[PDB]
Protein backbone atom coordinates (compact mmCIF):
# COMPACT_ATOMS: atom_id res chain seq x y z
CA UNK A 1 0.00 0.00 0.00
CA UNK A 2 2.25 2.39 -1.05
CA UNK A 3 -0.45 4.78 -1.50
CA UNK A 4 1.50 8.40 -1.52
CA UNK A 5 -0.01 11.65 0.65
CA UNK A 6 -1.60 14.16 -1.01
CA UNK A 7 0.69 17.16 -2.03
CA UNK A 8 -0.96 19.67 0.62
CA UNK A 9 0.41 16.75 3.66
CA UNK A 10 3.49 16.07 2.48
CA UNK A 11 5.99 17.09 5.45
CA UNK A 12 2.95 16.44 8.16
CA UNK A 13 4.81 14.84 10.93
CA UNK A 14 7.83 17.76 10.68
CA UNK A 15 4.55 20.65 10.71
CA UNK A 16 2.74 18.78 13.49
CA UNK A 17 5.50 18.91 15.89
CA UNK A 18 6.33 22.87 14.83
CA UNK A 19 2.57 23.87 15.16
CA UNK A 20 0.32 21.95 17.38
CA UNK A 21 0.74 21.73 21.26
CA UNK A 22 0.64 25.50 20.79
CA UNK A 23 -2.04 28.15 21.11
CA UNK A 24 -0.38 31.13 21.29
CA UNK A 25 -2.75 34.39 21.86
CA UNK A 26 -6.01 32.11 21.54
CA UNK A 27 -8.12 30.33 24.13
CA UNK A 28 -10.04 27.33 22.65
CA UNK A 29 -12.64 24.88 23.40
CA UNK A 30 -13.37 21.88 20.65
CA UNK A 31 -16.02 19.39 21.64
CA UNK A 32 -16.55 16.31 19.93
CA UNK A 33 -19.98 14.94 20.70
CA UNK A 34 -22.10 11.78 19.87
CA UNK A 35 -26.12 11.43 19.23
CA UNK A 36 -28.02 8.09 19.77
CA UNK A 37 -28.51 8.28 15.85
CA UNK A 38 -25.10 7.75 14.74
CA UNK A 39 -24.70 11.42 13.97
CA UNK A 40 -21.64 13.16 15.54
CA UNK A 41 -21.60 16.92 16.43
CA UNK A 42 -18.50 18.65 16.55
CA UNK A 43 -18.31 22.42 18.58
CA UNK A 44 -15.43 24.70 18.11
CA UNK A 45 -14.51 28.04 19.48
CA UNK A 46 -11.96 30.30 19.92
CA UNK A 47 -11.37 33.61 20.94
CA UNK A 48 -8.17 36.11 20.57
CA UNK A 49 -6.51 37.72 23.38
CA UNK A 50 -6.14 40.96 21.78
CA UNK A 51 -8.54 41.83 19.32
CA UNK A 52 -11.92 39.74 21.28
CA UNK A 53 -13.00 38.53 18.52
CA UNK A 54 -14.79 35.46 19.59
CA UNK A 55 -15.33 32.45 16.89
CA UNK A 56 -17.97 29.93 17.45
CA UNK A 57 -19.12 27.23 15.28
CA UNK A 58 -21.21 23.89 15.16
CA UNK A 59 -20.60 20.92 12.70
CA UNK A 60 -23.33 17.94 12.09
CA UNK A 61 -21.61 14.93 10.53
CA UNK A 62 -24.20 11.87 8.85
CA UNK A 63 -22.75 8.95 7.54
CA UNK A 64 -23.62 5.74 5.28
CA UNK A 65 -20.54 3.68 4.57
CA UNK A 66 -22.71 1.46 2.24
CA UNK A 67 -23.06 4.12 -0.40
CA UNK A 68 -19.70 6.52 0.99
CA UNK A 69 -21.98 8.86 1.64
CA UNK A 70 -20.66 11.89 4.07
CA UNK A 71 -22.93 14.57 4.63
CA UNK A 72 -22.31 17.85 6.68
CA UNK A 73 -23.56 20.77 7.51
CA UNK A 74 -21.90 23.60 9.12
CA UNK A 75 -23.25 26.99 11.57
CA UNK A 76 -20.63 29.73 12.48
CA UNK A 77 -21.19 33.27 14.62
CA UNK A 78 -20.88 34.88 11.42
CA UNK A 79 -23.75 33.27 10.24
CA UNK A 80 -22.30 31.73 7.15
CA UNK A 81 -24.07 28.47 6.33
CA UNK A 82 -22.07 25.00 5.13
CA UNK A 83 -22.92 22.15 3.50
CA UNK A 84 -20.62 19.38 2.45
CA UNK A 85 -21.30 16.36 0.28
CA UNK A 86 -18.54 13.74 0.59
CA UNK A 87 -19.00 10.43 -1.68
CA UNK A 88 -16.06 8.11 -1.82
CA UNK A 89 -15.28 4.73 -3.39
CA UNK A 90 -18.49 4.81 -5.98
CA UNK A 91 -18.07 6.69 -9.19
CA UNK A 92 -14.85 4.45 -9.23
CA UNK A 93 -12.22 3.38 -7.01
CA UNK A 94 -10.66 5.16 -4.97
CA UNK A 95 -12.09 8.32 -6.22
CA UNK A 96 -13.88 10.65 -4.14
CA UNK A 97 -15.90 13.72 -5.06
CA UNK A 98 -17.08 16.51 -3.04
CA UNK A 99 -19.43 19.01 -3.49
CA UNK A 100 -18.86 22.15 -0.87
CA UNK A 101 -21.12 25.10 -0.58
CA UNK A 102 -21.51 28.44 1.46
CA UNK A 103 -23.76 31.25 2.14
CA UNK A 104 -24.44 34.19 3.78
CA UNK A 105 -27.94 35.14 4.62
CA UNK A 106 -26.68 38.96 5.69
CA UNK A 107 -24.28 39.72 2.64
CA UNK A 108 -25.95 37.76 0.43
CA UNK A 109 -23.07 36.22 -1.16
CA UNK A 110 -22.35 32.60 -2.38
CA UNK A 111 -19.80 30.21 -2.66
CA UNK A 112 -18.85 27.13 -4.13
CA UNK A 113 -16.35 24.46 -4.94
CA UNK A 114 -16.00 20.48 -6.55
CA UNK A 115 -13.46 18.54 -5.08
CA UNK A 116 -11.84 15.37 -6.73
CA UNK A 117 -9.31 13.08 -4.87
CA UNK A 118 -8.00 9.68 -6.53
CA UNK A 119 -5.77 7.62 -4.41
CA UNK A 120 -3.78 4.92 -5.73
CA UNK A 121 -0.62 2.65 -5.75
CA UNK A 122 2.51 5.21 -5.93
CA UNK A 123 0.08 8.15 -7.03
CA UNK A 124 -2.57 10.25 -4.99
CA UNK A 125 -4.29 12.80 -7.44
CA UNK A 126 -6.47 15.72 -6.68
CA UNK A 127 -8.43 18.49 -8.49
CA UNK A 128 -10.42 21.44 -7.59
CA UNK A 129 -12.68 23.64 -8.81
CA UNK A 130 -13.61 26.94 -6.69
CA UNK A 131 -16.92 28.75 -8.07
CA UNK A 132 -16.59 32.36 -6.37
CA UNK A 133 -16.82 36.03 -7.20
CA UNK A 134 -13.83 35.56 -9.82
CA UNK A 135 -14.62 32.34 -10.77
CA UNK A 136 -13.75 29.72 -11.49
CA UNK A 137 -10.30 28.87 -10.56
CA UNK A 138 -8.70 25.33 -11.38
CA UNK A 139 -6.61 23.47 -8.84
CA UNK A 140 -4.34 20.69 -9.22
CA UNK A 141 -2.28 18.56 -7.17
CA UNK A 142 -0.02 15.45 -7.95
CA UNK A 143 1.72 13.25 -6.19
CA UNK A 144 3.78 10.15 -7.00
CA UNK A 145 5.70 7.84 -4.23
CA UNK A 146 7.96 4.99 -4.61
CA UNK A 147 10.21 3.51 -2.06
CA UNK A 148 10.13 6.12 0.12
CA UNK A 149 10.98 8.94 -2.49
CA UNK A 150 8.55 11.36 -3.12
CA UNK A 151 7.85 13.92 -5.54
CA UNK A 152 4.74 16.14 -6.38
CA UNK A 153 3.45 19.28 -8.02
CA UNK A 154 0.96 22.07 -7.29
CA UNK A 155 -1.05 24.29 -9.28
CA UNK A 156 -3.71 26.87 -9.59
CA UNK A 157 -5.19 28.78 -12.62
CA UNK A 158 -7.80 31.60 -12.51
CA UNK A 159 -9.81 30.58 -15.82
CA UNK A 160 -11.25 34.22 -15.95
CA UNK A 161 -7.57 36.37 -15.60
CA UNK A 162 -6.70 33.46 -17.62
CA UNK A 163 -3.47 33.39 -14.97
CA UNK A 164 -1.76 30.93 -12.89
CA UNK A 165 -1.78 31.88 -9.53
CA UNK A 166 0.43 28.41 -8.53
CA UNK A 167 3.13 26.64 -9.30
CA UNK A 168 4.62 24.72 -6.56
CA UNK A 169 6.96 21.62 -6.47
CA UNK A 170 7.95 19.46 -4.35
CA UNK A 171 10.99 16.81 -3.11
CA UNK A 172 10.43 14.28 -0.24
CA UNK A 173 12.33 11.22 1.17
CA UNK A 174 11.20 8.91 4.03
CA UNK A 175 13.41 6.18 5.45
CA UNK A 176 10.86 5.38 8.18
CA UNK A 177 11.72 7.42 11.45
CA UNK A 178 12.75 10.21 9.51
CA UNK A 179 11.49 12.20 6.91
CA UNK A 180 13.07 14.65 4.40
CA UNK A 181 11.11 17.69 2.37
CA UNK A 182 11.70 20.30 -0.07
CA UNK A 183 9.53 22.56 -2.08
CA UNK A 184 9.99 25.17 -4.44
CA UNK A 185 6.81 27.45 -4.64
CA UNK A 186 6.34 30.20 -7.78
CA UNK A 187 10.03 29.92 -8.26
CA UNK A 188 10.68 32.43 -5.38
CA UNK A 189 9.93 30.81 -2.25
CA UNK A 190 12.26 27.78 -1.12
CA UNK A 191 11.54 25.53 1.65
CA UNK A 192 12.65 22.75 3.37
CA UNK A 193 11.88 20.33 6.71
CA UNK A 194 13.48 17.60 8.46
CA UNK A 195 11.48 15.62 10.67
CA UNK A 196 13.32 12.48 13.00
CA UNK A 197 11.91 10.45 15.78
CA UNK A 198 14.96 9.99 17.74
CA UNK A 199 13.93 7.88 20.39
CA UNK A 200 10.03 6.95 22.03
CA UNK A 201 9.80 9.58 23.57
CA UNK A 202 11.68 12.55 21.72
CA UNK A 203 10.52 13.77 18.32
CA UNK A 204 12.36 16.92 16.43
CA UNK A 205 12.03 18.50 13.48
CA UNK A 206 14.01 21.29 11.72
CA UNK A 207 12.51 24.47 9.87
CA UNK A 208 14.34 26.25 6.44
CA UNK A 209 12.99 28.89 4.08
CA UNK A 210 14.99 31.00 1.84
CA UNK A 211 14.21 33.35 -1.57
CA UNK A 212 15.53 34.64 -4.23
CA UNK A 213 15.15 38.75 -4.37
CA UNK A 214 17.19 38.70 -1.06
CA UNK A 215 19.58 37.12 1.43
CA UNK A 216 16.41 36.35 4.02
CA UNK A 217 16.95 33.33 5.56
CA UNK A 218 14.37 31.88 8.52
CA UNK A 219 14.77 28.77 9.93
CA UNK A 220 13.55 26.94 13.15
CA UNK A 221 14.43 24.31 15.67
CA UNK A 222 11.33 22.16 17.24
CA UNK A 223 10.99 19.21 19.76
CA UNK A 224 8.52 17.19 21.49
CA UNK A 225 9.55 15.15 24.50
CA UNK A 226 6.74 12.45 25.84
CA UNK A 227 7.02 12.32 29.70
CA UNK A 228 4.16 9.54 29.89
CA UNK A 229 1.38 8.36 28.21
CA UNK A 230 -0.76 10.95 29.42
CA UNK A 231 1.73 14.45 29.16
CA UNK A 232 3.86 15.83 26.50
CA UNK A 233 5.83 19.09 25.71
CA UNK A 234 6.77 20.79 22.95
CA UNK A 235 9.14 23.61 22.52
CA UNK A 236 10.93 25.29 19.36
CA UNK A 237 13.20 28.46 18.87
CA UNK A 238 13.81 30.14 15.61
CA UNK A 239 16.46 32.80 14.41
CA UNK A 240 14.61 35.71 16.09
CA UNK A 241 15.14 34.11 19.09
CA UNK A 242 10.77 33.63 19.32
CA UNK A 243 10.77 30.72 22.34
CA UNK A 244 7.99 28.37 22.50
CA UNK A 245 6.77 26.25 25.03
CA UNK A 246 3.79 23.90 24.86
CA UNK A 247 2.38 21.59 27.86
CA UNK A 248 -0.38 18.93 27.27
CA UNK A 249 -2.16 16.68 29.42
CA UNK A 250 -5.17 14.15 28.71
CA UNK A 251 -6.76 14.19 31.78
CA UNK A 252 -8.58 11.22 30.63
CA UNK A 253 -8.80 9.92 27.32
CA UNK A 254 -10.83 12.06 25.36
CA UNK A 255 -10.06 15.00 27.26
CA UNK A 256 -6.78 17.26 26.42
CA UNK A 257 -5.60 20.43 27.99
CA UNK A 258 -2.76 22.63 26.22
CA UNK A 259 -1.02 25.49 27.74
CA UNK A 260 1.20 27.58 25.61
CA UNK A 261 3.72 30.56 25.83
CA UNK A 262 5.55 31.91 23.44
CA UNK A 263 8.58 34.27 24.95
CA UNK A 264 10.74 36.96 22.36
CA UNK A 265 14.69 37.64 22.96
CA UNK A 266 15.47 39.30 24.40
CA UNK A 267 13.03 40.72 26.40
CA UNK A 268 11.86 41.69 29.83
CA UNK A 269 10.23 45.03 29.56
CA UNK A 270 9.28 45.47 26.24
CA UNK A 271 8.40 42.26 24.32
CA UNK A 272 5.29 40.51 22.47
CA UNK A 273 5.06 37.44 24.64
CA UNK A 274 1.87 35.72 24.10
CA UNK A 275 -0.15 32.92 25.64
CA UNK A 276 -2.03 30.06 25.08
CA UNK A 277 -5.13 27.91 26.20
CA UNK A 278 -6.60 25.15 24.35
CA UNK A 279 -8.66 22.23 25.49
CA UNK A 280 -10.34 19.66 23.20
CA UNK A 281 -13.78 16.84 24.67
CA UNK A 282 -14.47 13.84 22.54
CA UNK A 283 -16.93 12.09 24.27
CA UNK B 1 -24.28 21.71 66.74
CA UNK B 2 -26.17 25.14 66.04
CA UNK B 3 -22.62 26.38 65.80
CA UNK B 4 -23.45 29.64 63.82
CA UNK B 5 -21.40 30.83 60.50
CA UNK B 6 -18.82 33.61 61.05
CA UNK B 7 -19.96 36.94 59.90
CA UNK B 8 -18.43 36.72 56.48
CA UNK B 9 -20.35 33.42 55.77
CA UNK B 10 -23.86 35.21 56.43
CA UNK B 11 -26.21 34.69 53.13
CA UNK B 12 -23.42 32.30 51.50
CA UNK B 13 -25.41 29.94 49.80
CA UNK B 14 -27.72 33.08 48.21
CA UNK B 15 -24.65 34.66 47.10
CA UNK B 16 -23.44 31.54 45.95
CA UNK B 17 -26.00 31.06 43.79
CA UNK B 18 -25.61 34.61 42.14
CA UNK B 19 -21.65 34.14 41.68
CA UNK B 20 -20.42 30.83 41.33
CA UNK B 21 -20.99 29.13 38.23
CA UNK B 22 -20.13 32.64 36.10
CA UNK B 23 -16.13 34.27 35.47
CA UNK B 24 -17.09 37.18 33.07
CA UNK B 25 -14.24 38.39 31.11
CA UNK B 26 -11.54 35.83 32.31
CA UNK B 27 -10.06 32.70 31.46
CA UNK B 28 -9.30 30.43 35.12
CA UNK B 29 -7.18 27.70 35.19
CA UNK B 30 -7.24 25.91 39.16
CA UNK B 31 -5.57 23.25 40.09
CA UNK B 32 -5.31 21.21 43.06
CA UNK B 33 -2.71 18.37 43.30
CA UNK B 34 -1.10 16.37 45.84
CA UNK B 35 1.92 14.71 46.45
CA UNK B 36 3.07 11.62 47.80
CA UNK B 37 4.20 13.10 50.91
CA UNK B 38 0.99 13.91 51.74
CA UNK B 39 1.64 18.23 51.15
CA UNK B 40 -0.70 19.51 48.78
CA UNK B 41 -0.71 21.76 46.03
CA UNK B 42 -2.84 24.61 44.56
CA UNK B 43 -1.98 26.54 41.18
CA UNK B 44 -3.95 28.73 40.22
CA UNK B 45 -4.01 30.94 37.05
CA UNK B 46 -6.62 33.92 35.66
CA UNK B 47 -6.57 36.14 32.59
CA UNK B 48 -9.13 39.34 31.75
CA UNK B 49 -10.04 39.37 28.59
CA UNK B 50 -9.40 43.68 28.53
CA UNK B 51 -6.56 44.19 30.57
CA UNK B 52 -4.69 41.36 29.32
CA UNK B 53 -3.41 40.95 33.02
CA UNK B 54 -2.10 37.17 33.46
CA UNK B 55 -2.11 36.61 37.17
CA UNK B 56 -0.45 33.52 38.29
CA UNK B 57 0.00 31.83 41.73
CA UNK B 58 1.04 28.87 43.77
CA UNK B 59 0.30 27.81 47.10
CA UNK B 60 1.59 24.67 49.29
CA UNK B 61 -0.25 23.59 52.00
CA UNK B 62 0.98 20.91 54.99
CA UNK B 63 -0.82 19.52 57.84
CA UNK B 64 -0.41 18.24 61.16
CA UNK B 65 -3.28 17.66 62.79
CA UNK B 66 -2.05 15.94 65.67
CA UNK B 67 -0.78 19.60 66.75
CA UNK B 68 -3.80 21.10 64.88
CA UNK B 69 -1.58 22.81 62.34
CA UNK B 70 -1.62 23.91 58.53
CA UNK B 71 1.83 25.45 57.08
CA UNK B 72 0.76 27.62 53.75
CA UNK B 73 3.61 28.97 51.82
CA UNK B 74 2.16 31.61 49.07
CA UNK B 75 3.83 32.35 45.79
CA UNK B 76 2.42 34.84 42.87
CA UNK B 77 3.79 36.12 39.59
CA UNK B 78 3.82 39.65 41.39
CA UNK B 79 6.82 37.90 43.26
CA UNK B 80 4.90 38.50 46.50
CA UNK B 81 5.72 35.79 49.11
CA UNK B 82 3.11 35.27 51.70
CA UNK B 83 3.25 32.27 54.77
CA UNK B 84 0.32 31.05 56.62
CA UNK B 85 0.17 29.77 60.32
CA UNK B 86 -3.23 27.83 61.62
CA UNK B 87 -2.85 26.42 65.03
CA UNK B 88 -6.49 25.44 65.71
CA UNK B 89 -7.60 23.62 69.36
CA UNK B 90 -4.98 23.73 70.88
CA UNK B 91 -4.75 26.78 73.02
CA UNK B 92 -8.48 26.15 73.64
CA UNK B 93 -11.28 24.55 71.89
CA UNK B 94 -12.64 25.46 69.71
CA UNK B 95 -10.18 28.51 69.46
CA UNK B 96 -8.10 29.38 66.06
CA UNK B 97 -4.89 31.62 65.96
CA UNK B 98 -3.97 32.29 62.81
CA UNK B 99 -0.25 33.96 61.70
CA UNK B 100 -0.52 35.37 58.03
CA UNK B 101 2.54 37.38 55.92
CA UNK B 102 3.39 38.96 53.11
CA UNK B 103 6.59 40.56 51.78
CA UNK B 104 7.70 41.84 48.21
CA UNK B 105 11.39 41.19 47.27
CA UNK B 106 11.06 43.80 45.16
CA UNK B 107 9.57 46.67 46.75
CA UNK B 108 10.35 45.94 50.54
CA UNK B 109 6.98 46.07 51.52
CA UNK B 110 5.72 44.12 54.18
CA UNK B 111 2.64 43.26 56.02
CA UNK B 112 0.96 40.93 58.40
CA UNK B 113 -1.96 39.56 60.51
CA UNK B 114 -3.32 37.87 63.60
CA UNK B 115 -6.22 36.29 62.94
CA UNK B 116 -8.12 34.57 66.32
CA UNK B 117 -11.83 32.94 65.61
CA UNK B 118 -13.93 30.91 68.53
CA UNK B 119 -16.59 28.62 67.46
CA UNK B 120 -19.18 27.22 70.19
CA UNK B 121 -22.67 26.72 70.09
CA UNK B 122 -24.83 30.00 69.41
CA UNK B 123 -21.62 31.42 69.23
CA UNK B 124 -19.57 32.16 66.47
CA UNK B 125 -16.46 34.87 67.32
CA UNK B 126 -13.46 36.13 65.40
CA UNK B 127 -10.70 39.31 65.96
CA UNK B 128 -8.43 39.94 63.69
CA UNK B 129 -5.27 42.60 63.93
CA UNK B 130 -4.03 43.58 60.13
CA UNK B 131 -0.74 45.37 60.58
CA UNK B 132 0.16 47.52 57.80
CA UNK B 133 1.44 51.00 56.86
CA UNK B 134 -1.04 52.74 58.17
CA UNK B 135 -1.29 49.97 61.67
CA UNK B 136 -2.96 48.48 63.61
CA UNK B 137 -6.18 48.03 62.26
CA UNK B 138 -8.52 45.84 64.83
CA UNK B 139 -11.42 43.87 62.93
CA UNK B 140 -13.57 42.40 64.90
CA UNK B 141 -16.95 40.07 64.07
CA UNK B 142 -19.56 38.22 66.75
CA UNK B 143 -22.39 35.89 65.49
CA UNK B 144 -25.37 34.32 67.63
CA UNK B 145 -27.72 31.77 66.68
CA UNK B 146 -30.49 29.91 68.23
CA UNK B 147 -33.21 28.22 66.47
CA UNK B 148 -32.72 29.62 62.83
CA UNK B 149 -33.00 32.94 64.25
CA UNK B 150 -29.21 34.47 63.23
CA UNK B 151 -27.75 37.69 64.93
CA UNK B 152 -23.93 39.44 63.94
CA UNK B 153 -22.28 42.07 64.64
CA UNK B 154 -18.71 43.61 62.60
CA UNK B 155 -16.51 46.39 62.89
CA UNK B 156 -13.47 47.46 62.23
CA UNK B 157 -11.20 50.05 63.98
CA UNK B 158 -8.15 51.97 62.64
CA UNK B 159 -6.16 52.12 65.84
CA UNK B 160 -3.45 55.10 64.56
CA UNK B 161 -6.51 57.23 63.15
CA UNK B 162 -8.44 56.25 66.18
CA UNK B 163 -11.43 56.08 63.93
CA UNK B 164 -14.11 53.31 63.41
CA UNK B 165 -13.77 52.12 60.27
CA UNK B 166 -16.65 49.41 59.67
CA UNK B 167 -20.02 49.53 61.49
CA UNK B 168 -22.48 46.54 60.40
CA UNK B 169 -25.58 44.39 61.48
CA UNK B 170 -27.04 41.49 60.44
CA UNK B 171 -30.18 40.23 61.02
CA UNK B 172 -31.11 36.12 59.31
CA UNK B 173 -33.03 33.19 59.43
CA UNK B 174 -32.89 30.17 57.90
CA UNK B 175 -35.93 27.22 57.87
CA UNK B 176 -33.80 24.66 56.29
CA UNK B 177 -34.27 25.15 52.70
CA UNK B 178 -35.43 28.70 53.22
CA UNK B 179 -32.71 31.60 54.10
CA UNK B 180 -33.53 34.93 54.48
CA UNK B 181 -30.69 37.79 55.16
CA UNK B 182 -30.53 41.38 56.20
CA UNK B 183 -27.93 43.70 57.03
CA UNK B 184 -27.22 47.08 57.74
CA UNK B 185 -23.45 48.73 56.86
CA UNK B 186 -22.54 52.30 58.53
CA UNK B 187 -25.42 53.31 58.66
CA UNK B 188 -26.05 53.75 54.98
CA UNK B 189 -26.04 50.88 52.74
CA UNK B 190 -28.77 48.35 53.46
CA UNK B 191 -28.67 44.79 52.22
CA UNK B 192 -31.50 41.79 51.52
CA UNK B 193 -31.12 38.38 49.84
CA UNK B 194 -33.39 35.12 50.16
CA UNK B 195 -32.01 31.47 49.38
CA UNK B 196 -34.34 28.95 48.35
CA UNK B 197 -34.17 25.49 47.38
CA UNK B 198 -37.59 24.64 45.66
CA UNK B 199 -37.08 21.28 44.14
CA UNK B 200 -34.27 18.64 44.19
CA UNK B 201 -32.93 20.25 40.99
CA UNK B 202 -33.92 23.84 40.89
CA UNK B 203 -32.06 26.89 43.58
CA UNK B 204 -33.33 30.38 43.34
CA UNK B 205 -31.95 33.73 44.81
CA UNK B 206 -33.05 37.39 45.38
CA UNK B 207 -30.74 40.30 45.85
CA UNK B 208 -32.34 43.65 47.28
CA UNK B 209 -30.11 47.37 48.19
CA UNK B 210 -30.87 50.46 49.35
CA UNK B 211 -29.33 53.52 50.60
CA UNK B 212 -30.19 56.62 52.33
CA UNK B 213 -28.68 59.68 50.51
CA UNK B 214 -30.60 58.34 47.60
CA UNK B 215 -33.42 56.44 46.41
CA UNK B 216 -31.62 54.57 44.85
CA UNK B 217 -32.38 50.56 44.58
CA UNK B 218 -31.13 47.72 43.23
CA UNK B 219 -32.18 44.25 43.06
CA UNK B 220 -31.81 40.91 41.50
CA UNK B 221 -32.63 37.49 40.59
CA UNK B 222 -31.01 34.35 40.58
CA UNK B 223 -31.41 30.59 39.96
CA UNK B 224 -29.44 27.07 39.67
CA UNK B 225 -30.67 24.10 37.60
CA UNK B 226 -29.35 21.02 38.21
CA UNK B 227 -29.67 19.16 34.63
CA UNK B 228 -28.41 15.59 35.39
CA UNK B 229 -25.60 15.36 38.49
CA UNK B 230 -22.81 15.91 36.28
CA UNK B 231 -24.43 19.32 34.49
CA UNK B 232 -25.84 22.65 35.59
CA UNK B 233 -26.95 25.88 34.22
CA UNK B 234 -27.23 28.98 35.83
CA UNK B 235 -29.19 32.17 34.75
CA UNK B 236 -29.80 35.53 36.34
CA UNK B 237 -31.09 39.13 35.70
CA UNK B 238 -31.10 42.40 37.73
CA UNK B 239 -33.13 45.94 37.15
CA UNK B 240 -30.11 47.14 34.74
CA UNK B 241 -31.29 44.91 32.26
CA UNK B 242 -28.08 42.61 32.43
CA UNK B 243 -28.74 39.46 31.95
CA UNK B 244 -26.08 36.53 33.22
CA UNK B 245 -26.10 32.51 31.95
CA UNK B 246 -23.25 29.72 32.88
CA UNK B 247 -23.10 26.23 32.34
CA UNK B 248 -21.12 24.02 34.59
CA UNK B 249 -20.16 20.21 33.37
CA UNK B 250 -17.87 17.65 35.53
CA UNK B 251 -16.30 16.06 32.55
CA UNK B 252 -14.98 13.69 35.45
CA UNK B 253 -15.25 13.50 38.67
CA UNK B 254 -12.53 15.92 39.43
CA UNK B 255 -12.87 17.87 36.65
CA UNK B 256 -15.08 20.86 35.73
CA UNK B 257 -15.89 23.15 32.94
CA UNK B 258 -17.62 26.21 33.13
CA UNK B 259 -18.46 28.68 30.24
CA UNK B 260 -20.28 32.01 30.58
CA UNK B 261 -22.09 35.03 29.30
CA UNK B 262 -23.10 38.15 30.56
CA UNK B 263 -25.57 40.16 27.68
CA UNK B 264 -26.63 43.65 28.39
CA UNK B 265 -30.31 44.94 27.62
CA UNK B 266 -31.14 46.40 25.37
CA UNK B 267 -28.09 46.08 22.73
CA UNK B 268 -26.70 44.47 19.38
CA UNK B 269 -24.69 47.10 17.91
CA UNK B 270 -23.93 48.58 21.18
CA UNK B 271 -23.49 47.16 24.47
CA UNK B 272 -20.75 45.50 27.01
CA UNK B 273 -20.83 41.82 26.62
CA UNK B 274 -18.81 39.48 28.48
CA UNK B 275 -17.39 35.83 28.14
CA UNK B 276 -15.95 33.56 30.37
CA UNK B 277 -14.17 30.16 30.49
CA UNK B 278 -13.12 28.47 34.24
CA UNK B 279 -11.55 25.53 34.77
CA UNK B 280 -11.01 23.14 37.91
CA UNK B 281 -9.02 20.11 37.80
CA UNK B 282 -8.63 18.11 41.44
CA UNK B 283 -6.00 15.63 41.43
C1 LIG C 1 6.30 30.09 30.71
C2 LIG C 1 6.24 31.54 31.18
C3 LIG C 1 6.44 32.63 30.14
C4 LIG C 1 5.99 34.05 30.53
C5 LIG C 1 5.18 34.83 29.51
C6 LIG C 1 4.01 35.68 30.01
C7 LIG C 1 3.26 36.53 28.98
C8 LIG C 1 1.98 37.26 29.44
N1 LIG C 1 1.32 38.08 28.48
C9 LIG C 1 -0.03 37.63 28.28
C10 LIG C 1 1.30 39.41 28.91
O1 LIG C 1 1.96 38.00 27.36
C1 LIG D 1 -24.87 32.91 25.05
C2 LIG D 1 -24.47 33.87 23.93
C3 LIG D 1 -24.31 35.34 24.26
C4 LIG D 1 -23.53 36.21 23.26
C5 LIG D 1 -22.48 37.15 23.81
C6 LIG D 1 -21.17 37.31 23.04
C7 LIG D 1 -20.16 38.33 23.56
C8 LIG D 1 -18.77 38.39 22.89
N1 LIG D 1 -17.86 39.37 23.36
C9 LIG D 1 -16.66 38.76 23.85
C10 LIG D 1 -17.53 40.26 22.32
O1 LIG D 1 -18.42 40.03 24.32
Amino acid sequence: MAVPPAYADLGKSAKDIFNKGYGFGMVKLDVKTKSASGVEFKTSGSSNTDTSKVVGSLETKYKRSEYGLTFTEKWNTDNTLGTEINIEDQIAKGLKLTFDTTFSPNTGKKSGKVKTAYKREFVNLGCDVDFDFAGPTIHGAAVVGYEGWLAGYQMSFDTAKSKMTQNNFAVGYKTGDFQLHTNVNDGSEFGGSIYQKVSDKLETAVNLAWTAGSNSTRFGIAAKYQLDKDASISAKVNNTSLVGVGYTQSLRPGIKLTLSALVDGKSINSGGHKLGLGLELEA
